[PDB]
């Protein structure tokens, strides 16, 4: 593939030794004292939003906590305060924004069109809301129609796109909520902090120097897992599962970039592998006879069943059982008890829907928007991503929280598949749009603003667990991780399944290229 | 433990890169055509040994067979080749040798005692004989009797070790058909060829380099293992086992050392970790009862088995149910047939045999050495490495092939498995020595030196079947190369379950420390 083994082998890893550890520390020391040691309150909530935007927010956690715990006035200010007191999990309600509102119309003021910083801002802390929140929902509205006017009365003046000019194009592409750590980080090096006057050399090459490790980290990481699937011969078992392997482990890196979690992004990448596996096998390869023998096969859970499979069902069903042992495995010696019959469940529910899918394409039948996504959200595999993140990051887990999940998957885990399942079927058997069309009969564009609109009451969803819930602030940033992800794979073309101009730029300046020092 | 995990993570992997491919390759090319230039045909001999005992002659292979079927006298060049033509399956019967027999006493000339290098090169000859052959046996006995006397011949003299005294030094300690490759290499770069005058700098720089970047190869998969066993947590989980990682790992050096079987050692060298968590809970920590259950839980061979079993129990039988499961997955993948009932009834019975051993400790009873060594071949787990091995080096596999292995095993994995249990019984619940002494009642040293007779004989027995057998070449040296690891851990103090100074060294020599250019 473009990606070839030898080529991944040979990748040199740079950024390893004891000289980048020990300059790093180094940096990082000065970070943290020049983020402390800020002496306008101000000044520091913006240099924490710098430190969040450069990707290096992870390692000052505690400390940028207690300076928020502490901190507990125009609307660019009063916004990025809201963004961050709302972010670390404390509690702020819509109506401190009240405070700009025309209250004789209810709607914001038109002033806030001349302050581009403060609509920003506002646009930026609009996504973080909860539902019943109205005021941020209307803000969200209103700062979005705002920043068209910025797009509409600059870039057209010339190619004199500002630095202010590109963030607003880069919020209006998506917003800071909603895009992951890695892709955020290099923009903000490449683009924006490196043409700031006000820019700090310690804190620019603490980014790069950090961002640099953690390339050198995934490499390694995409070596094992590329001498993985060549040991693993489903490429030649199975020639209709497109080698995505690096794709999978993009995803890795959009759902736990940390360098702490490397064994995870291993797993997790074969896991998202197996899913792909289940996925074009469903829809492409397998006839309805077969599906139905591997669904039955599943429930039964038995290597006597491999008789009565073809060959590639052999091979796909031996690969399932496998790993779903080794999940069980290595949740028996993380908590100390067995849980197979709970993975099992779950492998047998996600054919269960795949194979539900399949049944209404060969019935004829088209399903509505809604009895679609209630298919969709169990049919794409996000619950087992998000119960093995459960299972990884959440210690210990109580009596209580395994009579939950055996009744049922969490709203979060549920909404951030939702949310995984419309972005997948954006970009690309009726879907989610085509059924939408089908049902309400408006347009194309129409029906991806309704889908849209889906995934931002879904984001909604999620934002409402950041907040006593059976989870983990830990957990809750892996679901919003995934879905971050989700946006982030599908954001422009099909880099799941097209290997386009995106597709290879993406991974080379994530993985493969450096940032130049 | 010793070899802890950040000390292996941080190896600086030096030997690797396009420079040194690049020198490999036309290193490997000018010694070809130097092999094949020559023009004295007992100098090709000569020059063959040499890149035999450099341990690169698994590059030329095809090259010297073919030299040798074309090659189809004193005492020495007699021995040499037909050592060289037994070596490569080459048919040539021992009678050659009767030329050197005064028959009219039936042994060999007394003036044999004054050319000790054609005595030596009939000492290196007399391993390679089968059962049968006589002359051999007592071509064996006349040379080591010589050895001894030029021993203590000249190292008495002075500390003039000439490189003669030294070669029949490493001789009399072990013949070069019974060591690995890697360590005669390593001994014959640095202590021998550097030091003889007809020495060629493009073969030593070839070895040496070939050595380096073998080991370079080592450390990366050595990292590898490291990570694996680190994510398996059995060291938390069962207290009881030795964190022997890299002792399996040089077992796998000393079994496959070639490059291109990088997986296989990875596998193999867990099959080992399993073999030997199963060996220290017999012998060491689990009662007869839980042992019993475990056998139990093998036999019905499923995870409702788990409730009925302690937490390491738990974690010892899953960790096998996996391994097991992965080891049929491999086996599909490459023949493309399920094997799964073959591999659980080489654990069960495996298990079933290390459970007559502690039947036999508890019950008080002290069985013969045929009974024991009947037992321990297949408790030894040997069978196990072996048909790994069968399975991974063997392609394709008839189906007169597998209904033999229904039937038993091979008399060549037998063998392997008997000098497996001697060589681990040898230097450390009554055993091979013990037994033999409770028998026959003969001293220690005696019995000791019954059990190297039984391993010679074994070692006759393997060599019978390098000459229509159903093992291929490979699969034969394979066996032998198991047995040469056997003879090499062992050889000296206990090297699997002690950390003595012999422990360290050899993995400081094989794996950390490369030969200096």
């Amino acid at each position: 593939p473009i990606w070839s083994f030898d080529f991944v082998q040979s990748l040199p890893i740079q950024y390893k030794g004891e000289s980048y550890t020990s300059r790093l520390n180094k940096l990082e020391k000065d970070v943290k004292r020049m983020l402390i040691g800020v002496e306008n309150s101000l000044a520091q909530l913006e240099l924490i939003d710098t430190i969040q935007r450069l990707g290096i927010s992870y390692r000052f956690e505690n400390e940028i906590i207690s300076i928020l715990k502490e901190k507990f006035y125009d609307l660019y200010a009063t916004a990025l305060q809201f963004r961050l007191l709302r972010q670390y999990g404390f509690e702020v309600p819509q109506e401190i924004f009240n405070n700009f509102k025309n209250h004789k119309t209810g709607e914001f003021k038109a002033n806030i069109s001349n302050d581009i910083m403060g609509a920003l801002g506002l646009y930026e802390a609009s996504f973080h809301g909860k539902k019943g929140e109205s005021i941020l929902e209307e803000a969200r509205i209103f700062t979005t129609k705002c920043l068209k006017k910025y797009k509409l009365m600059s870039s057209s003046n010339n190619n004199n796109m500002t630095l202010i000019s590109l963030l607003v194009n880069h919020a209006l592409e998506m917003p800071l909520q909603w895009r992951i750590t890695r892709s955020e980080a290099k923009w903000f090096i490449e683009e924006i902090y490196e043409r700031k006057q006000d820019m700090n050399p310690t804190l620019l090459e603490f980014a790069k120097l950090d961002f640099n490790m953690l390339q050198s980290t995934y490499q390694e990481e995409l070596k094992v897992l590329s001498r993985w699937w060549k040991d693993s011969k489903l490429g030649e078992k199975l020639p209709f599962v497109r080698d995505r392997l690096v794709e999978c482990f993009l995803w890795q890196v959009g759902v736990r970039f940390e360098p702490q979690f490397s064994y995870f992004r291993i797993m997790d990448t074969k896991l998202y592998v197996l899913l792909t596996i289940i996925d074009d096998m469903h829809d492409i390869y397998g006839t309805l006879e077969e599906l139905q023998l591997f669904t039955n096969a599943l429930q039964r859970w038995d290597l006597k069943e491999l008789d009565k499979l073809p060959d590639y069902m052999k091979t796909a069903f031996y690969f399932t059982y496998n790993f779903t042992n080794e999940l069980a495995f290595d949740v028996l010696q993380e908590h100390g008890f067995v849980h197979i019959e709970y993975f099992k469940k779950l492998m047998v529910e996600l054919c269960k829907h795949h194979l539900q899918e399949a049944k209404w394409f060969y019935s004829g039948y088209k399903p509505t928007l809604q009895e679609y996504v209630e298919n969709g959200w169990l049919s794409v595999g996000g619950q087992v991503i998000l119960m093995h993140a459960y299972f990884a990051f959440t210690n210990p887990v109580t009596k209580e929280a395994l009579e939950c999940l055996k009744d049922g998957h969490p709203n979060i885990v549920r909404h951030a598949s939702i949310i995984l399942r419309l972005a997948d079927d954006l970009g690309t058997v009726p879907k989610s749009i085509q059924c939408y069309m089908h049902d309400t009969g408006a347009s194309e564009d129409e029906a991806r603003e309704h889908i849209k609109y889906l995934i931002s009451e879904s984001w909604k969803e999620m934002n409402n667990e950041d907040g006593n819930s059976f989870f983990s602030n830990e957990f809750v940033q892996v679901c919003q991780n995934l879905g971050r992800a989700s946006q982030f794979i599908y954001q422009y073309g099909d880099g799941h399944a097209s290997q386009n101009n995106l597709s290879k730029e993406r991974v080379l300046g994530l993985i493969i290229t450096p940032i130049p020092m």
